[PDB]
């Protein structure tokens, strides 16, 4: 099911980077995640934690700095559902991350960590990954 | 007939703007183009001219400033096919525009004109335009 999928970013990501994720939410999915991490260690700091929760019908955005999670932000409802495919874009700007779902602007997450700290993209949880691409 | 499509950019563009163009090349197409223009008058500067040419089997990149073109850049082959649909992403970064065709980055066009000058997207030529979206 391609999970957990990891994409190393040796030179980081610059403003104007597009992370395109396509996949299927399987019929009994609880939640999956897309993490922009600062290192490969267990529990690495996270510039972005993108967490669709099918079981609670929420989409959580958060960061992790010096080992402690920030305050969660929530998007406007769950634009995913079990047994349906999806296309997500996570777009890095100078100001934050834009989440696009189903070709529609979904949520904007202001930067909390420096963007230059990102070195790894991880995708895992209850998702059957079609493709992960980084432009 | 066959008038160029125009979309204005109210807030202009900056690092992180993504221009998503989906369409189809007509079966007897010669060429089509996507322009990032700096104004609404005829002949205004083009920060980016993206010009797939089916008749000469190439894709030409260029810029226009005060009526005169610049140095032409070309990409590896032509990832377009007469009669076939396509998806193009033009991604504004800090050092240039990233052009994605299909599922892969095709060319990097380093900025020649200031990014803050772009105010209009124009698409013309032999192309069926299905959707233009700015994220």
């Amino acid at each position: 099911s391609n999970v957990p999928h990891k994409s190393s970013l040796p030179e980081g990501i610059r403003p104007g980077t597009v992370l395109a994720i396509r996949g299927l939410v399987p019929p009994n999915a609880s939640r999956f995640h897309v993490n922009l991490l600062c290192g490969e260690e267990q529990g690495s700091d996270a510039a972005l934690h993108f967490n669709p929760r099918l079981d609670t019908s929420e989409v959580v955005f958060n960061s992790k700095e010096q080992g402690s999670w920030g305050r969660e932000e929530r998007g406007p409802g769950v634009p995913f559902q079990r047994g349906q495919p999806f296309e997500v874009l996570i777009i890095a700007s100078d100001d934050g991350f834009k989440a696009v779902v189903g070709d529609a602007q979904y949520h904007h997450f202001r930067h909390r960590l420096p963007l230059a700290r990102v070195r790894l993209v991880e995708v895992g949880g209850d998702v059957q990954l079609d493709s992960v691409r980084i432009f």
